[PDB]
DNA sequence: TATGCCCAGCATCGTTAATCGATGTATATATCTGACACGTGCCTGGAGACTAGGGAGTAATCCCCTTGGCGGTTAAAACGCGGGGGACA
């Protein structure tokens, strides 16, 4: 937490927490088994796509078709 | 003397014209009532003007409450079948 005491923090935090814990990485058993690996994708938009992603930020056509929902959906759409 | 013949005589029918009166239609006048606008008079309940103060506006922060997402059971909704008893004539 503070800034300068958080050495005295995790004097406290490693100390005690450790007993009753167990951190151990895989370097274990994984020496046979094949390698592991993950790659991200950069997806840019589409054209239906910005209508549904500009039009939706407000209620232009998205209340012109499916209005009624429209309100509920409303923040469901937003940030979730 | 009785019976057909001459000379009036009012009522029968119809038609013309003047007259009192009823009906229909204007036409300018004298009431009837029902006012709505104005001035008469007066009151003050509003308008007008000024003040003073505290409500309410707003802005800045907080933190609680409301919405959300998710997954497990476990009751509830859903369905149908069947036949009885209430609706309806």
């Amino acid at each position: 937490n503070q800034d300068e005491e958080q050495e005295e923090y995790i004097h406290d935090l490693h100390r005690r927490i450790q007993p009753f814990i167990l951190r151990r990485l895989k370097k274990d058993v994984e020496k046979s088994l094949p390698s592991k690996t993950e790659r991200i994708l950069r997806v840019e938009l589409s054209d239906v796509q910005t209508e549904y992603y500009k039009n939706i930020l407000t209620k232009n056509y998205s209340a012109l078709t499916a209005g009624a929902k429209g309100g509920h959906f409303s923040l469901l759409n937003i940030m979730n």
